[PDB]
């Protein structure tokens, strides 16, 4: 039976570069994409800005399963074809299943899960044919959604509580104090919130695995008097991202003992990934590092 | 007495494009540039990425002088030379005009200030050559003490205060309240912060002047309950850029009346601004539109 | 009725410039182009050389028909559509026009004519999209088919001979004869041939319109010995291109006098004009000037 | 002792692939380049034509030995130089080797010889940096100067001799004479010289290592009538180049028995090869195959 291999991905997480290395080696598939199609139409060259059109779509759409059919009717040579779009849109994923349903064609899928922040680093460089910041977040969003990767809901029964960072945060680089932040974490204490503190840093190095912990734990309770109830930090020898980091120490340590309402952190990695996983949080800062 | 050229500007502001196109038409004058000697010495080839050197800088700076001096000591035909670097640091400024002092040279200055907006925009579709946003960031902060632009520092006397956005910060997108937010506003209330509400939608229309901020007024007011000390919106007719408005209305209605001390927003380019001009915020969601 | 318009040109010649141009006027109108069927289905990439095949053709021909069709039987909105490629081969052109028969679309024609030489010095900077000299040089040669320009079949009655071109041909640069060349002149004297010889250089200047023809005429009568029958060359004050001139001479002075069965020269443009008008030429030496 | 390495190539030789690949595993070394000043002084956009000047030329001379100098005088950590020019003048190669010599520093070579037939391939693919085709006819002829490669000066004493190709220039294509060049061979047979045919056809095959050779000689004798004094033609089992196979016949079983003063044939890479050796060719026909 002839294939349709549908390709999973935001932009920039390697379907293309993948789909020519694949045909190459595989005589027999050829690909087929809207990206293309979009920009034949318009005659554009490449620094061109294509504009969304409902009526260009369409055009598009009827490419794509025109082409598929047409390339798929063809000399038992034909293995299949490969659609290296984002494919992120479900009832569009569908749409196809039940396409090459009724022509004896099976569906197949590759994907290409690439780190948020590693598709931010080459979006900015994929210049015209960059795609806005916007619309990637809301991919990826759409990627998460098709791994299973988990959205928190919140807590039933334990207490509310506010996620506080310390880098950047409640201190500004033995640094100082950032005043309204520290404030904001004793404001939350009045209402009636517990405050959890988190941290990126290395919790201690080789020798002393805790030299940045006590450090800290210091700093935030003798300093800004911060009236915690539950201090994290990454454990020392963890060389992954703080993206990363944060959201296993959030599983693990803290939403099954809190009902988490907020998080305030200033590194935009961080905050990115506090709002995939249904955390409302606020930058309290610049943070493009 | 030859002339020294130094385009003041950031990435992405029009330097280039326009020392080309100058040059083209002012035969005599020649371009000297750090990207181009910082590419050419590591035989780099356009989609590669530079990696910074304390040593290749020395040697790329001293290829410019160098070149500077060779090219304008050279026949009466030279009219000058043409410096289109950022040229935004100012030790990096005087040391250009103490160099043409001692040489005989007079230096001249051709800026091209673009909107913070435009540069990212532009910045984004850079591709290869484009820049990091932290750094873009810095560079306009630059431009704007070399334009002299203001700075806010404070306001002894008058009250302190916290500044917030009604679309997607009080307000969810007859919207409904975004629960977490109007409650800081309630908390900066307890504290004894007066509160000032901003709104980027216009007053009104053409004919009912003020149809949008009477909505807005009653929301606010009776369904969020912000117990806030002033309102300001956008005037109706008013098509100039949010990151425009709000500033207008902070120096022209509320820096001369209130002790900002921190700013509650959503909109990116909002946020962005107030930083710059010197006050504190916090993006309470991704807003990048 | 709906229209599809035909461009005809050989690469290079303005067809996408001019389509991407239309389209951005006449929001109607949409481009199908084979160029870019063929580089989507293979992924490629700006910089690969496609391979051709005749299966893959089929399916980039089957791809346009459907779209051509798919896109003029949509909204009242759409205008038509065009046919960005060469257009070249007829059989081909007539299939449009056969298609668009059976389903109520007229057929149009926009012409690109552009000098072969221009044709020649864009092709070589136009990178990886460019196109091997020899292909460059049929597509052309349809082109001149297609313009119902002249090819030369010859002059029943009148004498054979063998034309012959000064600088660099029988001259090489008061310049020294290019002995092989000289000799060949009289050994097609002895034969039985007439020989007529050409010059590209302007007769004479302003005030002295034959000082050139002159010197020539002198020159080759008596230090090459050349035993002409007619001598012409480019009259003063002509500033078009060698390959015009040479053209026009032929036809208005020579090929009706004689039955032309050969032509030397040295310069490409030229030989390869003599050839493209049905005239045997010799090039004696590298010109590519 | 500091080093200067002089890249020594036609472009698209390869010598900035390899300056580059070279310095990112060689940290020490830095590149310095006339076309990358050519453009930077300019401020030329990649798609810009650079217009010759002795006067800017001198300039970026000057901007060279200037970064070689003040390169080469720097830290201990300063391996050397690469000058990924052509260096194909040796007037300028020995302007290297004593400016090198004043200073204490030594000068190394390191070639990129490659086939004039690959070297074409890439320039025309070059796009705009490419380089006229009599540039790289000359550029290649440098090089073959510089390899010391032979150039044919004649042979005293053995008989005068004119050379043929058989494909497509006695013959048309068991195919037809080519009347006119046919005549030739025979004319030059008049006057008193001696010819010798070629050919770049197989000899035969595996099993009938003449089965060709036998055919052509049958055809050039006994249809064409060409009175030769010596047939060559490739040898069975023989994949090189056209281009080399000829001119390796010509040096092992023509130059040393016959004083060649002209070569006819039809295919650019064999003509192009004729005359670098020093002998002059007729091309009868276009041959860009
Ligand atoms: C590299 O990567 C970019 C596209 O990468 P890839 O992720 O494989 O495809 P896609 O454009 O579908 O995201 C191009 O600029 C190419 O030259
Ligand atoms: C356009 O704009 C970009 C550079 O623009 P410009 O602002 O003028 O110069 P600069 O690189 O100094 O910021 C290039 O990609 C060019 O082709
Ligand atoms: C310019 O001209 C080239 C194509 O020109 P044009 O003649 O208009 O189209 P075509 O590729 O059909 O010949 C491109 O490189 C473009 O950026
Ligand atoms: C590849 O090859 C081209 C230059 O190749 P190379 O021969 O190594 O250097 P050079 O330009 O000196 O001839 C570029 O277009 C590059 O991207
Ligand atoms: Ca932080
Ligand atoms: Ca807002
Ligand atoms: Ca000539
Ligand atoms: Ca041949």
């Amino acid at each position: 039976m002839k294939k349709i291999i549908l390709t999973i991905g935001c932009p920039g997480s390697g379907k293309s570069t993948w789909a020519r290395e694949f045909i190459a080696k595989n005589p027999g598939f050829y690909n087929i994409n809207r990206d293309d199609y979009r920009q034949s139409i318009m005659a554009h060259e490449e620094r061109d800005e294509y504009k969304y059109t409902k009526k260009k779509e369409g055009i598009v759409t009827g490419m794509q399963f025109d082409t598929a059919k047409s390339i798929l009717y063809g000399g038992d040579s034909v293995k299949g074809v490969i659609i290296s779009d984002t494919n992120l849109n479900p009832e569009r994923r569908l749409a196809w299943e039940t396409f090459a349903k009724e022509y004896g064609w099976k569906v197949e899928h590759k994907v290409f899960d690439v780190p948020w922040t590693e598709l931010v680093k080459r979006n900015s460089k994929r210049g015209t044919k960059a795609v806005p910041i916007d619309v990637l977040r809301s991919m990826y969003k759409s990627m998460r959604e098709y791994l299973g990767l988990p959205v928190y809901n919140g807590t039933p029964g334990k207490p509310k509580a506010v996620i506080f960072d310390v880098d950047g945060t409640l201190a500004k680089m033995t640094d100082v104090i950032n005043p309204m932040v520290v404030e904001l974490s004793k404001m939350y204490a009045l209402m009636g919130y517990q405050i959890v503190v988190v941290s990126g840093r290395e919790s201690g190095t080789k020798e002393d695995p805790t030299k940045y912990y006590r450090m800290t734990r210091k700093w935030v309770e003798d300093i800004a008097g911060v009236p915690l109830v539950m201090q994290c930090q990454r454990e020392q020898g963890d060389t992954r991202k703080d993206d990363v980091v944060k959201e296993e120490i959030f599983w693990k340590h803290i939403a099954p003992h809190f009902d988490v309402k907020l998080a305030i952190d200033d590194r935009t990695q961080v905050v990115e990934m506090w709002r995939r996983i249904g955390v409302e949080c606020w930058q309290v800062a610049s943070g493009d590092f």
